């Protein structure tokens, strides 16, 4: 299923908006912390990271929202290229960064939501990985 | 976190974005009908379809909007398209959301209306910005 269905789980990812980031980011820095070494080490550069990080996820919920993976096909491709051009983020580091996102969002829903909802994630993930 | 009131207006918008949108394209062609005659930027069916894409896409960051109870999705998500779009390369693009806005605000109470008019506003204002 319903418009019911897609407001509820796009509610559900923005209230807890917070706890998906946080979540995530932690999976990310517990599995590469090559990433928060010496070697996103910067306050300014985990920032950015961060911030980029939400914007997935506001990205992920709009498409939920819409009943559409247009967009990723849209400002989605414009915004990773973006990426690492400008901000030299790595596609291995990108793509991981949005299956914690994955896990950490799912872990809120039931399996039929879960099911509706993990197929958006799964494109980001496709639409990047042809690269490296 | 996110209030009964707007749940409801964005459950209401999203369950008629179809009728919305149709309202606001006609609303626009009745308005300024050289956009889709032979020589305007909504004649050909490409640029009527992305046109119709985009319209929709508008509707649901306003609804998103609603259920962050922010203007952070427009932060986030509109801003960084809105500059895209018109990097593609203008007047009918801040038009259309007027149509819009007041195809919307149809559908809601004077409570209702004046909870989402913002949202729109914020666009419009976050377009002009792009004058030459
Ligand atoms: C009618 C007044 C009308 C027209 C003709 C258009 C739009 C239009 N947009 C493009 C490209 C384009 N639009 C966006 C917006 C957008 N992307 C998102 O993902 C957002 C959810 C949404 C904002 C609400 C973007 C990022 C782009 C660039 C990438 C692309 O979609 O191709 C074109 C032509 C593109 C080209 O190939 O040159 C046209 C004609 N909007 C109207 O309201």
């Amino acid at each position: 299923k319903t418009s019911e269905q897609r407001v509820n789980i796009a509610t559900l990812l923005t209230e807890n908006k917070k706890k998906i980031v946080d979540k995530a980011s932690q999976d990310l820095w517990r599995r590469h912390p090559d990433l928060i070494a010496p070697g996103a080490f910067s306050q300014r550069d985990r920032a950015l990271c961060l911030r980029d990080r939400g914007w997935f996820l506001h990205l992920i919920t709009f498409c939920l929202l819409a009943g559409d993976k247009g967009p990723i096909e849209s400002i989605g491709l414009i915004s990773i290229r973006e990426m690492y051009n400008s901000l030299g983020v790595p596609v291995p580091a990108m793509m991981e960064s949005i299956r914690c996102l994955k896990e950490a969002s799912l872990s809120l829903l039931d399996e039929e939501d879960a099911n509706e909802t993990a197929p958006y994630f799964d494109y980001i993930i496709k639409a990047m990985s042809h690269h490296h």
